[PDB]
């Protein structure tokens, strides 16, 4: 077993390879989309993780797509996150903030001015997002048809990612993870199914990957390459957004480009929660030879699958999502081969302490 051995991830060193995947829990304070003391406790309980990747966090108010999701834009949010990272560090843990712009996966009622959300093209995601009712309870709602950005708006998007990263550094995060997966803004440009642009940000894969690569360069220039991670879901269909008829080739192109920046890590979300086709060991090898940094695998990993792939040298770490939701001390449990607490899906989104901080440790 090598799942419990140290691993250098960019500027930091994780004592084990059991990572906590980014998990949207929608328990932030509104107004302000502010992280809470309860959230700090939740993250503190899970500090033994090799690395904690936070719930998706807004790089701007416009980036908001879910009620209850935190932001990292505004004095109050920065101050709130500072206490959370301090708590994790007090337990000697490491935490990375996942930054996103939901793009078309949003609703007008939570956008600035109540206006239509933005995207690569004006195509409704044909899905739903999570809002809050009159009592603050989480509820589902169809996504609002988006507005195609506009050429001169792109620089502003890259700037928002850069500023959020600057705030992240100030906030005490050890690393940042760009969310270019699961059909959110960056993925919306990457995919031809959601990108019908005729300017230089649409068409060829090079054009579709232009925005994400501009963000990587910008955040890398703002902080440091060894502080930047990125999550992608380039194979399969995620939240109604597929990856095109040449997804494999297009994925390898993107990874070679990311590699040139020498960033901290490549986080691959291998399948949608609804399932998907498995990654062949051949493809994993092709990814392996193209990226020279840490590679994190995620999906429906069992400790056994992780040990097998890490042992084949195809990946370096594994991010567990749901098991981490139900087991703050997942590291200890997996190492001791103990039983895990059962999961309570009903309380994954919204609410309070129940189903959040009440999962006991051994
Ligand atoms: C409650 C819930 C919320 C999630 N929120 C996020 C998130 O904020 N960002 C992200 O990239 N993926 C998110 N995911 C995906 C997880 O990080 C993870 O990849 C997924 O749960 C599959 O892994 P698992 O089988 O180990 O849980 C979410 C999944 C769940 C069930």
């Amino acid at each position: 077993e090598k799942l419990f051995t140290p691993l250098k991830v960019g500027a930091v060193t994780a004592p084990n390879r059991v990572f906590m995947a980014p998990l949207t829990r929608l328990r932030s304070i509104e107004p302000g989309d502010i992280p809470t003391p309860l959230m700090g406790e939740y993250y503190r309980q899970r500090a033994s993780a090799g690395l904690i990747i936070s719930e998706a966090t807004q790089i701007s108010a416009q980036a908001k797509g879910y009620a209850g999701a935190p932001g990292l834009h505004s004095p109050e949010q920065i101050a709130a996150w500072k206490k959370i990272t301090a708590g994790v560090h007090a337990e000697d843990g490491r935490i990375a903030v996942q930054l996103w712009h939901t793009g078309r996966i949003s609703h007008s009622s939570i956008q600035p001015g109540g206006q239509a959300p933005v995207s690569a093209s004006a195509l409704n995601a044909n899905t739903r997002t999570s809002l809050r009712d009159e009592n603050g309870n989480a509820i589902r709602v169809d996504t609002t048809t988006p507005r195609a950005l506009e050429l001169d708006e792109i620089p502003g998007i890259v700037n928002d990612f850069r500023q959020a990263v600057a705030n992240a550094r100030e906030a005490g995060f050890d690393l940042v993870e760009l969310h270019s997966a699961h059909g959110y803004l960056l993925h919306q440009f990457l995919s031809p199914s959601s990108n019908q642009r005729t300017d230089q940000y649409g068409g060829s894969v090079e054009n579709r990957a232009r925005l994400v690569l501009e963000v990587v360069d910008a955040v890398c220039n703002e902080w440091s390459a060894d502080r930047i991670g990125i999550r992608v879901s380039p194979i399969g269909t995620f939240q109604n957004v597929d990856n095109g008829p040449n997804e494999e080739a297009d994925a390898l192109y993107l990874i070679e480009e990311l590699a040139k920046r020498g960033i901290a890590y490549l986080h691959m979300s291998e399948t949608d929660l609804a399932g998907g086709k498995p990654y062949s060991e051949a493809f994993r090898q092709k990814v392996r030879e193209r990226f020279h940094g840490v590679i994190i695998g995620a999906g429906a990993y069992t400790a056994e699958k992780a040990e097998d792939l890490i042992g084949k040298g195809l990946i370096d770490a594994v991010a567990f999502g749901r098991d981490y939701i139900a087991n703050p001390d997942l590291v200890a449990r997996l190492q001791k081969k103990a039983e895990l607490n059962p999961q309570r899906p009903e309380s994954f989104y919204g609410g309070g302490a129940e189903g959040y901080t009440d999962y006991p440790s051994l």
